[PDB]
């Protein structure tokens, strides 16, 4: 037997359904999503950290001249200044008043703390969805991780279940993300080899331990102060620190649908968007006979009280006279009510209590028990709390909240609108016939 | 200055261009794609090898009975055969004619050679195009690897180059691929937990070193032969061996566009499909005035000998009277002829030889020397050989193969037909005017 359903993607809320064969005992199915994970495929672009301007010692040549060598270091600047008179603690370092040269070098490398304080730039695409499910089909239970691609099956006790694909391709991450301090930022970082001074990614390394290091920090060299041995430089401040000074809240606080953003692996959790289409394949062996299950006779539904709150605010009692005791499946085929439980113990004679949640002011729902179908009615009242802390446990309709009062003052006005028109047409036809009969 | 162009995605064939500023010297561009890679993103979900049916030694009980241990191993199953009379080498094992029970159980493991002789199943999507480009602008050259995404820039001598994205999204790998022995197959394998006996993936392991193994081989235990201690079993022949027997040629032999599929990483190299858009950002310091480059005047092109073969069949010469010697660029702006080189040495006076490849019988091509522009004309002969081992070095138009005789015949038939129509219309108008004039 092939069954199909569509469970909304909402973690922590059970989904109970029933499989009714033509002449066999109903089969209860329950799916409880404990966690739904959306894991994008991220590849590392580069890693950024604070830079250190490691600068070589000034080489001073007295009474002579020097030349500069490249030395091939990241963003290295080498310059020779002519006319220096350096001073040490011991006195004048050089014995020529002029024509003394001082060559100074200044390069940049990753800071000593880049092994811990760094931000990784990722590119995200083709997100994959996984879901932790507690499944119960015909008393056969399982707790498993199912990939929400529509094709990967999870199988147990001969029953196969294929979940997904998710109805939406929406993902909280853009094409470029920045992970820093275990917290994902939705940033449009510069490409490798295209960083700019004073902004994120001014220095870029392909990997934390990679030897290569692109560096564009606008480093220049200034003339040393007279009578001083040092390498003066003026470069734009660190782009990593500037980015951290103003980076906006992360996706933990800005992602739509209330997604929870986690790292290692970069994933989103409990995104309340879309629905997962479930496909069950139940072998014919699991469908038992009708006589084995209890058969219900002379059952009626009484709605003790109904309050259309988010949680299970409605309660009903079914007066039943069953053929025998045992487990019995209960369901509501309509979408006007959702039962808390998909099964109930049943005796030979008595009353069964059923908890349900609804959004109707006046419920008219066709409850189903072991085999019979009992219509359950009543009225509901508004709940006593304005704001709650749990999501809605049911689904509403556009005509759910229209009470009998609204129906009366909508039908009387619209019906009365038509009645007067019909009266007018009838009078017009009658007088027209009378006029034609007046013609001699 | 920003220059946007396109380049055919054909490895080996050099692409030559000239950028022309308003009053500055023309600047040459030469891009040689040595190798183009198309690398899909692959996720490994399982591996498959030959299985080994392990069997526990039978547990024999004389005048007794035994019970089956619960199954805990891949495809493991147990059976207790009653009424056995085992018969070892040292006579009968049991002194008990009947009520002797032999427990025989079997299961499936990976073969001892699964570390080397295994095929791994991948899911491929979102191919990432890469290229190896040797680029030359303004006598400055660089050989590098360019990611053909439309954003990653390559920097050299202050010049930005951005290649891509590829004009087509075609990839040779299907959604599901299989890698075995360095060869890639487009196989729609069953996914993990859905392997079938006797076919590829009958036994599945998430990784090579993973301790999990899904086995489905129709392992069935049979009753032992009388007086024999052994575990007789029956199962479908290994699906990996069956797949190896008839798996069809790998992608290396069946891929369109002449792709070369390699492994580690799984990639397709040198596919003759699509075109690569190129964008150069050239700093204005590279452009030099026309005075610096050797200006040229009083030049003409004579076509020495033209044959419209795939290679550089045509040879021409230009008689030049240059102001001074030096480098000077040459290029055909149109697509009716592709030059062999992009620069030539010019003396004070003389003649310079040019090699070009053309596809038209009569090449009327508007050659562009670095300063003077010469229209070069002639006739071509067909090549001698029917088949060559080189690809086509030129681009042909729909009207390039039409000879002068065909043009005369078409402009005769069409054209003269319209002239005959025009004569008839003129005669009709003239006689209509004549008959209207004769009203009186
Ligand atoms: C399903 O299993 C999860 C995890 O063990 C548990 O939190 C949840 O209450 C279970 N649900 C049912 C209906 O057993
Ligand atoms: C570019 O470099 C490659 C590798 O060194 C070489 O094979 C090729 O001929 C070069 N192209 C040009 C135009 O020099």
């Amino acid at each position: 037997y092939e069954h199909a359903t569509t469970m909304p993607s909402q973690a922590g809320i059970s989904y109970n359904t029933i499989v009714n064969r033509a002449g066999y005992a109903p089969l209860p199915i329950s799916i409880t999503p404990t966690k739904i994970k959306l894991i994008p495929t991220v590849n590392l672009e580069y890693v950024t950290c604070h830079y250190k301007t490691g600068m070589d010692s000034p080489a001073i040549k007295c009474c002579g001249s020097q030349e500069c060598t490249p030395t091939y270091r990241p963003d290295e600047q080498c310059k020779v200044f002519t006319g220096v008179y350096p001073f040490m603690w011991g006195g004048a370092y050089c014995f020529c008043d002029t024509e003394n040269t001082q060559v100074s070098k200044a390069y940049v490398m990753k800071s000593d703390d880049c092994l811990a304080d760094h931000a990784e730039a990722y590119k995200a695409h083709t997100a994959s969805v996984q879901a932790f499910l507690n499944i119960t089909v015909g008393e056969h239970s399982i707790v498993t991780t199912v990939y929400v691609n529509g094709e990967t099956p999870v199988n147990f006790n001969g029953v196969k279940i294929t979940a997904g694909p998710l109805s939406t391709a929406w993902t909280p991450f853009d094409r470029k993300i920045v992970q820093y301090a275990g917290e994902i930022y939705n940033y449009d970082f510069p490409e490798y080899g295209a960083g700019q001074p004073g902004a994120f990614g001014d220095i870029q390394s392909r990997t934390v331990s990679s030897s290569d290091l692109y560096a564009n920090t606008n480093l220049v060299l200034q003339r040393p102060k007279a009578g001083a041995i040092h390498v003066p430089y003026t470069q734009a401040p660190s782009g990593f620190e500037q980015w951290k000074k103003d980076k906006a809240p992360s996706l933990k606080f800005t992602a739509p649908f209330g997604c929870e953003i986690y790292t290692n692996p970069i994933r989103a959790e409990n995104c309340a968007v879309g629905s997962i289409p479930l496909a069950f394949d139940i072998p014919d062996a699991l469908f038992t006979r009708v006589s084995e299950t209890p058969t219900l006779s002379a059952a009626e539904c009484t709605l003790n009280e109904c309050v259309y709150s988010s949680d299970f605010g409605g309660i009903a009692t079914v007066k039943y006279s069953a053929s025998k005791s045992g487990k019995c499946a209960v369901h509501v085929p309509s979408g006007t009510a959702t039962l808390k439980e998909a099964a109930v113990e049943l005796t030979e004679q008595g009353s069964a209590t059923i908890h349900f949640s609804t959004a109707n002011i006046h419920p008219e729902f066709r409850l189903q028990i072991c085999t019979s179908y009992v219509t359950c009615k009543g009225d509901c009242h508004p709940p006593k709390d304005h704001i709650v802390t749990h999501p809605q446990y049911h689904a509403q309709t556009f005509t759910a909240a229209v009470s009998k009062t609204a129906w009366t003052w909508l039908t009387s006005l619209l019906g009365g609108s038509a009645v007067i028109i019909i009266i007018g047409l009838v009078l017009a036809t009658i007088v027209a016939m009378y006029v034609l009969t007046n013609q001699k």
